[PDB]
């Protein structure tokens, strides 16, 4: 069975079984069944962060556990959201319902269960800010677990679910804490033009969606998995050196002296916008996004990434690391290794 509907990149590879789990017991059943048949199991929300490299030897579970629960506290609305829930429709609903605090993370694809995994962030906010806890099933034992946001170990596009807990657990629900006292995050890009007291949550939603819509490709049109590489963090010295010859480089300094750079700027600086390898290209309005321009095979996407990464590594000696998850036949492989 074909994985192509199940991943936003539009990559056509195959799995032994693909299965929609619409409740927790169901998911657990499908996992127990495939691992009892010696098969690997892959859980997916919408497949918007995965690149299939090969045909997959096991079972792919599509997490579709839905439902929202809202618990009132004097300080905050607490939401208990099913993993199979679509994140942008949750952002829309929460705002429609008078519970703001998710608008900066508007239009990010995927399911709510997947949002802790890579600490979803855009426009000044990461999921860690409104995340209370995450609920999982210990797939290997049925044991139901709850982690606090602290125990989640949130990082820039990181969490415990990319390490200790990865294939051991399946997320079934995420707990969100939205403060009743709304507080607008207007620190990023065109949001700094909005005033903190006149602005409604819906104008931030619109302001964010407009920046997104102007630069980012629709997977409906051309398949992609968003920002293919992470923004590089370099040493204080190396950032100063690159910024000596390249003064206008977007850079985001840390307290601890090190500097984050813009990976999309560095790719752009190598004149790779519009560059193609087979059906895969570097998107012209945002060079950090690789796309499925025409019936792209997974090897084309891997080669374009190897090409873009070598070019930036030769020009800037900054070596780019992918944010997309590389899935090979028996489970996830190392993406940098595959594009080296
Ligand atoms: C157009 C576009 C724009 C994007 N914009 C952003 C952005 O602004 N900011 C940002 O941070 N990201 C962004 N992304 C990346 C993407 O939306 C995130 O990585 C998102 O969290 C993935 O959601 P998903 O449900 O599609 O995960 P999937 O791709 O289905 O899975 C992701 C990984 O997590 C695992 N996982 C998925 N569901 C579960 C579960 N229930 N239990 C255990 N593991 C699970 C999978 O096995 C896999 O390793 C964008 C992507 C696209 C296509
Ligand atoms: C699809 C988006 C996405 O996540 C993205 C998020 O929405 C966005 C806003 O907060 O910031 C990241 O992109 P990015 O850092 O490129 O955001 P941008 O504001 O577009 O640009 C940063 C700097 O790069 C420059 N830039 C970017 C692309 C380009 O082709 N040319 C260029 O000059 C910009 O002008 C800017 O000064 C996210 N990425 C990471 C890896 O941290 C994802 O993870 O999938």
């Amino acid at each position: 069975h074909s994985l192509k509907p199940w991943n936003t990149f539009g990559i056509d590879h195959n799995a032994q079984h693909i299965v929609c789990a619409e409740d927790e017991q169901q998911l657990l059943n499908a996992w127990q069944y495939a691992t009892a048949e010696g098969q690997p199991v892959l859980i997916l929300g919408e497949g918007s962060n995965v690149l299939f490299l090969e045909d997959y030897r096991g079972t792919v579970i599509i997490n579709r556990i839905k439902g929202i629960e809202i618990h009132d506290e004097p300080d905050a609305w607490y939401l208990h959201v099913g993993a199979g829930e679509n994140w942008h429709r949750l952002v829309k609903y929460t705002l429609q319902e008078g519970m703001p605090g998710l608008e900066n993370l508007a239009l990010i694809p995927g399911c709510v269960g997947s949002s802790p995994i890579q600490n979803i962030g855009a426009y000044g906010v990461e999921l860690q800010r409104v995340c209370a806890y995450v609920d999982s099933v210990e797939l290997a034992t049925g044991k139901q677990v709850r982690l606090t946001a602290k125990e989640c170990r949130f990082g820039y596009r990181d969490s415990i679910f990319k390490h200790e807990y990865q294939d051991r657990f399946a997320i079934v629900a995420v707990g969100l804490r939205l403060p009743k006292e709304w507080q607008p995050v207007l620190t990023y890009g065109d949001l700094t033009r909005l005033d903190p007291t006149t602005v409604t949550p819906q104008q931030v939603f619109n302001a964010v969606c407009h920046m997104r819509t102007t630069k980012l490709p629709d997977p409906k049109v051309n398949g992609n998995a968003g920002s293919f590489f992470k923004n590089p963090v370099v040493s204080a010295e190396t950032a100063k050196a690159l910024l000596s010859q390249f003064p206008t480089a977007p850079n985001y300094p840390q307290a601890d002296g090190s500097v984050k750079l813009a990976a999309g700027w560095l790719i752009d600086q190598c004149q790779l916008k519009g560059m193609q390898i087979g059906g895969a290209a570097v998107h012209r309005q945002q060079a950090l996004v690789l796309i499925n321009e025409d019936n792209a095979k997974s090897e084309d996407v891997v080669q374009l990434a190897h090409h873009v990464r070598q070019k930036v590594g030769e020009k800037f000696n900054v070596w780019l690391e992918p944010e997309v998850r590389f899935i090979g036949a028996s489970g996830e492989v190392s993406a940098v290794e595959t594009i080296s």
